[PDB]
């Protein structure tokens, strides 16, 4: 008995038939064609060959991207969070404009943290293709959820340390188990979560505004700390119809030193993030070719249970890079009603939430773009002048 996920023609495909061969619908994505289905081995070309069956991908493991860095009752602001040039923003903005919200696809939040449960907006749990709102499945069992949100979203007050964007709402996906593991099928029903929100229903209304719309509760931001090696159809897919919905992409690069990024930072629809140390040196670890760079070596946060701890990981540095895009979205929505599209790779210019990412990032190393930093160091306040300007 084995895990699959089907790509499917809608229009000639019927559900019930992987059941007369030992078959069983797990889940059916609402915004892809495709199913995920727990079949026999030995049945796999019965499935293929099956009518409306286009693809059978088998379901594959993306990793948690965080790890034990090297390395007060008050707030301590970490380093990373005045790197990024945070602070300056907060007198425009902290995030906490009510249309924007950021999905962190990770291992779960301390719901009750409390530096952090005044911004939990949603928390739920796609774990064993089972989607659950229950609190001891939306529980962060490992810590790495809940550092990963600290850095986003911890917030501004006399404890603990501060966010990036320390009044913006968070929905805490949880996508990986116990162990920072976690399966493709898992992962692309967390984006799907994350497009549909607490409702359940993406659109909702008309529209077809999703992302920056005032009566969805779409998420406006998906932050992956979490990486694979696997190139998988259906979760590309996925990751396109998050694009589609005008909703900002942000995935770590992974931290083995290799000459690209992962799964699903390696795509051209996602942000993949390098991590800087505090001398602005890359970290070692840190897979090339990102997309910008951010904090990602010796980083305080929060942490289970109700506590604190010090991480490194490209997992730490993505979350600065979604706060950031976070200040931006919440700013130029605060003055005009609505948010700039996402954009691409190659966008150089203040219009879209890539090209202002790209042309205000901190240019380190060899002038322009470059394998080690992408385009840059990721800086919150001129982004957001850059918005707004
Ligand atoms: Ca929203
Ligand atoms: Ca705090
Ligand atoms: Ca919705
Ligand atoms: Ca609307
Ligand atoms: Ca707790
Ligand atoms: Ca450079």
């Amino acid at each position: 008995t084995i895990r699959v996920i089907v790509s499917v023609d809608k229009a000639k495909f019927n559900p019930h038939e992987v059941l007369g061969i030992g078959g069983h619908i797990v889940y059916q994505f609402k915004l892809i064609p495709a199913v995920v289905v727990d079949v026999p081995a030995n049945a796999v070309g019965k499935l293929k060959k099956m009518p409306g069956v286009e693809k059978v991908e088998f379901d594959h493991q993306a990793v948690l991207l965080g790890k034990p860095s090297w390395l007060q009752p008050a707030q301590t602001i970490p380093w990373g969070i005045e790197r990024v040039k945070a602070p300056s923003v907060w007198s425009i903005t902290d995030g906490s404009v009510s249309v924007i919200q950021v999905a962190v696809l990770d291992t779960g939040v301390d719901y009750d943290h409390p530096d952090l449960a005044a911004n939990i907006a949603w928390c739920v749990s796609t774990l064993r293709g089972k989607v659950s709102t229950k609190l001891r499945d939306c529980a962060d069992q490992n810590g790495h959820g809940t550092h990963v949100i600290g850095t986003i979203a911890a917030l501004n007050n006399d404890i603990g340390v501060v966010g990036v964007a320390p009044g913006v709402q968070i929905y805490s996906v949880r996508v990986l188990d116990a162990r920072g593991s976690g399966s493709y099928s898992d992962i692309a029903i967390g984006i799907e979560q994350a497009i549909l929100g607490p409702d359940g229903v993406a659109d909702k209304d008309g529209d077809g505004i999703i992302a920056g719309d005032p009566d969805a509760d779409a998420a406006e931001v998906i932050s992956m700390s979490l990486g694979g090696p696997a190139d998988d159809s259906y979760l590309y897919d996925m990751i396109i119809q998050a694009y589609n919905a005008g909703i900002v992409i942000v995935a770590a690069s992974g931290n083995e030193g290799a000459p690209s990024p992962s799964y699903p930072a390696a795509y051209p629809e996602v942000i993949a993030v390098g991590a800087i140390d505090s001398n602005d040196n890359i970290a070692s670890f840190s897979n090339r070719q990102p997309e910008v760079s951010a904090p990602g070596v010796d980083i305080l946060s929060t942490y289970p249970d109700d506590s604190y701890e010090t991480l490194m990981g490209t997992a730490m540095a993505t979350p600065h890079v979604s706060g950031v895009v976070a200040l931006i979205q919440a700013a130029y929505y605060q003055k005009y009603g609505k948010i700039l599209p996402v954009g691409t790779f190659d966008d150089i210019s203040k219009n879209t939430v890539r090209g202002i990412l790209h042309i205000t990032a901190d240019d380190l190393g060899p002038t322009g773009w470059d394998a080690d930093y992408g385009y840059g160091v990721v800086r919150a306040a001129l982004a957001v002048q850059a918005a707004l300007g």
